[PDB]
RNA sequence: GCUCAUUCCAUCUCUUAUGUUCGCCUUAGUGCCUCAUAAACUCCGGAAUGACGCAGAGGGUGCUUAUCGUCCACUGACAGUCGCUU
């Protein structure tokens, strides 16, 4: 799969985050952490499939972030 | 093309009664005739077009939606130089 840096939520970030352009995913989280995620882009390329931390809910009338 | 309401070219002509005043005559004559109140028809020396048919001639009609004009600012992407390492 794939995970853009920007898509990440507070749970993935450490309690002590820092703002220096925040480009540092190693600083955000060390790998292996358990994850919560929904299918985002149907894999349709040799490139990875895309996924987002921000999940969504499909309600008949409503949609929840 | 044929033949024709057409188009833009055709050279092409006249009238009765209204009351009146002044220029003039008939000698009454209701006038000849200036002013002057309204009513009343036509007619061929070019060059285009439409009107049928010559000749081609094998979907329509009515009414129900369209909300989108201005204006204000988070902003994104797996495919040589060197600043680098172990």
């Amino acid at each position: 799969g794939f995970l853009p840096l920007k898509e990440i939520a507070r749970e993935y970030f450490p309690a002590n985050y820092s703002a220096h352009g925040r480009p540092n995913i190693k600083d955000v989280l060390r790998e292996g952490q358990e994850v919560i995620v929904q299918i985002d882009k149907e894999e349709r390329g040799n490139k990875g499939a895309a996924l987002t931390t921000f999940i969504s809910l499909a309600g008949s009338y409503l949609v929840l972030m």
